[PDB]
């Protein structure tokens, strides 16, 4: 067997104006979507952006999933689109015994949740998953060096082109000059009936737009941002294996029944082709597609989402979680670029700076009382990510970072200055970015551009 479908998400029908900017869209759609932590939105009937390619000249190794609830998955032939769709379209059709389109929404969901409670059920799938490159890219226009047809040069400067989205000025992971392609990029998913994607938030919280470009629907389970710890205790309690590198991280299938059940709420949705689902920050979300599909999906930072970013990497520190980022790296870079930032990004930018060098001088006086004196000025955007760990909690340094000529090479952030080694406090030396001298100034650079 029994399935209870969880209450609908939100449903969005933006008109023109409201949709010609994403940013102020979801920016107002915001107080309703973020309780429910996913929202559905459908744009406007004549917005088609046009979907062309090759079925034979898209490649693509797709990964194997043994549907199995509970069961730890971490975060096989070459196909071609065509013969992933033959053997996809062959699947769902002897399945059910039926024409592939005949197969109704709520069978498939109901089937799911019953193969991947049945131990006595086998049945593995394939799930094409992966950023765009020349082998296989966007769904959306993007410029070439191929001339593009007129409704191709429609749809290339849309907002709603996810391959824009990133790099708008209302965006801040847009700014970030290290190469995060992971989270600037859009990935592409070419599914099949019942290939999933396991119950997880997005990497710093960030959020999420997903479009699905053609094929058969992908169905969505949505728990809002502030249920997260209360989804975490309950998956401890049921899975404690997924718990206990970035590339290493678990995940799992679990029925929302069973979240809904321990009090955690819980939205679903079918995203049929045309329309968009956007996760909100911390907003846990699973699914699984109902047959052939295509959809490209990309992580985004709004305003909105800064001080969550700066929460995140707190809560990364404590779980000794790696990042993808600095966050502090990624301030300081806009306020060096304050000149040219839109004036709300500068002004919640300042925010956030006023923030980050409080807790700084907090932490730098905390170290000095430990006897730390000796210090010396770091560059630590030169060092490549691997370089600058806290060899305790993991954590990207930026700001700051202790030392010891004892372990060479080896780093502790501020939180961690008694474990980097057993030496005394006044052989280390603190390696810092900026003096609060430094500091000062950049954050007034971004007051005088908010003021204007
Ligand atoms: O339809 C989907 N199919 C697959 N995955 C999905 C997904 N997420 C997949 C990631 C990972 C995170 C890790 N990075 C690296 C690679 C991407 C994050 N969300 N969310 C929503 C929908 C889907
Ligand atoms: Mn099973
Ligand atoms: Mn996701
Ligand atoms: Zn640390
Ligand atoms: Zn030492």
């Amino acid at each position: 067997s029994m399935f209870l479908p969880p209450p609908e998400c939100p449903v969005f029908e933006p008109s023109w104006e409201e949709f010609a900017d994403p940013f102020a869209f979801i920016h107002k759609i915001r107080p309703i979507a973020e309780q429910t932590g996913i929202c559905k939105v459908r744009p406007p009937p004549d917005w088609q952006p046009p979907f062309a390619c090759d079925v034979d000249k898209l490649h693509f190794t797709p990964r194997i999933q043994r549907l199995n609830e509970l069961e730890a998955q971490t975060r096989a032939r070459d196909y071609t689109l065509r013969t992933f769709g033959e053997m996809a379209d062959a699947f769902k059709s002897d399945y059910f015994n039926m024409p592939v389109h005949m197969v109704p929404t709520e069978l498939v969901e109901k089937e799911f949740w019953r193969l991947v409670s049945t131990i006595e059920e086998d049945v593995t799938v394939e799930y094409g998953a992966d950023i765009a490159s020349k082998e296989f890219g966007s769904g959306f226009p993007v410029r070439d060096g191929i001339k593009l047809s007129p409704e191709e040069e429609e749809y290339l400067d849309s907002g709603w082109n996810l391959n824009n989205m990133p790099v708008m000025e209302q965006s801040v992971l847009a700014h970030i000059t290290a190469d995060i392609c992971g989270m600037k990029l859009p990935w592409l998913y070419v599914g099949m009936c019942f290939s999933s994607f396991c119950w997880h938030i997005e990497d710093h919280w960030s959020y999420s737009i997903n479009y699905l470009h053609w094929g058969e629907p992908k169905t969505w389970y949505g728990v809002p941002g502030y249920a997260a710890e209360q989804l975490e205790n309950v998956m401890k309690k049921l899975a404690p294996e997924l718990f206990v590198d970035l590339l290493h991280q678990l995940v799992t299938i679990m029925n929302p029944n069973t979240l809904m059940t321990h009090e955690v709420p819980v939205y679903r949705t079918n995203q049929c082709a045309g329309e968009f689902v956007i996760t909100f920050p911390r907003a846990y979300h699973s699914g699984f597609n109902q047959g052939f599909n295509f959809a490209e999906a990309v992580n985004f930072c709004t305003v909105d989402w800064l001080p969550l970013g700066r929460q995140c990497v707190e809560h990364y520190r404590l779980l000794h979680r790696y990042c993808v980022f600095s966050h502090d790296e990624m301030i300081c870079k806009m306020a060096s670029k304050a000149d040219v930032l839109d004036v709300v990004v500068a002004s919640t930018v300042q925010k956030d700076m006023a923030i980050m060098i409080e807790d700084e001088k907090a932490l730098r006086e905390t170290v000095r009382k430990l006897g730390v004196i000796d210090s010396e000025r770091m560059d630590f955007e030169l060092l490549p990510d691997d370089e600058r760990q806290c060899v305790k909690c993991k954590t990207t340094c930026f700001m700051s970072a202790i030392s010891c000529s004892c372990k060479p090479g080896l780093l502790v952030c501020l939180h961690h200055v008694k474990e980097l080694c057993s030496c005394p406090p006044y052989k280390y030396k603190l390696r810092y970015r900026y003096t609060l001298d430094d500091l000062y100034p950049m954050m007034n650079a971004l007051k005088l551009r908010a003021e204007s």
